[PDB]
């Protein structure tokens, strides 16, 4: 439970992709920090040209490092379910786009807290926003409301990110969440309230793969 998170964790991402057959790999490693709510991370597409915007993947790329402030730590499911830890699956719809559905499974394997996912995307534009690489690098501050899923023993959520366009505009996806546990003992399944994310994205410029720095900070709130 929450008694392994109470110092720095190693993190490692392992993603495999196809978007439209475009097939693609990233690797992500660093360190999570849930007493502070941070994430600190550096991801690589170990093939070569990541085919889709670095933003379109954060979501994708472990909620067990939010900071649940102590009078809420009842209603974090995340931490609860590990170390055997918990699926999480996503349908991402791109307005007037295609859409991703993730799978991915979050837990620890030693003294490493691992999401390893798997990614497919379909019936996007090869000149839309996402396959022509029109969104620009950042990624909005959002908050995503959390609720208990009782018949599958875990949580649900559903938000929209907005991405900015080049142009100016606004790139919506839409995301439906849904997690279980793997493992069965017991879980903590929560009360509603809300996650708050803040997400700074950079460039290492001694990194000729294609990659992303990405530092992270998650709070949970919404509750008495």
């Amino acid at each position: 439970g929450e008694e392994l998170f109470t110092g720095v964790v190693p993190i490692l991402v392992e993603l495999d992709g196809d978007v439209n057959g475009h097939k693609f790999s990233v690797r992500g490693e660093g360190e999570g920090d849930a007493t502070n709510g941070k994430l600190t991370l550096k991801f690589i597409c170990t093939t070569g040209k990541l085919p889709v915007p670095w933003p379109t993947l954060v979501t994708t790329l472990v909620l067990c490092f939010a900071r649940y402030p102590d009078h809420m730590k009842q209603h974090d499911f995340f931490k609860s379910a590990m170390p055997e830890g918990y699926v999480q699956e996503r349908t991402i719809s791109f307005k007037d786009d295609g859409y991703y559905k993730t799978r991915a499974e979050v837990k620890f394997e030693g003294d490493t807290l691992v999401n390893r996912i798997e990614l497919k995307g379909i019936d996007f534009k090869e000149d839309g926003n996402i396959l022509g690489h029109k969104l620009e690098y950042n990624f909005n501050s959002h908050n995503a409301y959390i609720t208990a899923d009782k018949q599958k023993n875990g949580i649900k959520s559903n938000f929209k990110i907005r991405h900015n366009v080049e142009d100016g505009s606004v790139q919506l996806a839409d995301h439906y969440q849904q997690n279980t546990p793997i493992g069965d003992g017991p879980v903590l399944l929560p009360d509603n309230h809300y996650l708050s994310t803040q997400n700074a994205l950079s460039k290492d410029p001694n990194e000729k793969r294609d990659h992303m720095v990405l530092l992270g900070f998650v709070t949970a709130a919404g509750i008495t």
